[PDB]
């Protein structure tokens, strides 16, 4: 199950993500490029605690929503061609087999002419 997101051409896209029910004192997320990350969410594009963004690959990621509230949809800065596929939002919530897995598939192109 995805979202299709559909930009030509580039400045800035945002990939939803919702989690309605989130706490603070319970959860943290990450985004991963073409697969979900790991549980522990290490090696991704960015990642958060309860209340924030604690790590990112780099300053192309951005977290604008509140995230104490579950919108952790991601802003990718000036996308391009490569910036295209899939992206995996990964909620992580206490206990095992558990984590709400959400994906985008991200189409970004550029006009025809
Ligand atoms: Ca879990």
């Amino acid at each position: 199950s995805e979202t299709v997101v559909t930009e030509v051409l580039g400045h800035r896209v945002t990939l939803p993500c919702l989690y309605s029910s989130w706490s603070h004192n319970s959860n943290s997320m990450c985004w991963g490029k073409d697969q979900c990350p790991y549980s522990g969410c290490k090696e991704a594009l960015i990642r958060t605690d309860g209340m924030r963004v604690t790590s990112r690959k780099s300053a192309k990621y951005r977290l604008q929503g509140t995230i104490p509230r579950g919108d952790v949809s991601l802003t990718i800065l000036n996308p391009s061609e490569s910036d295209s596929g899939v992206y995996c939002c990964r909620i992580e919530v206490p206990g095992w087999f558990n984590d709400v897995k959400i994906n985008v598939r991200l189409n970004l192109q550029r006009a025809l002419v």
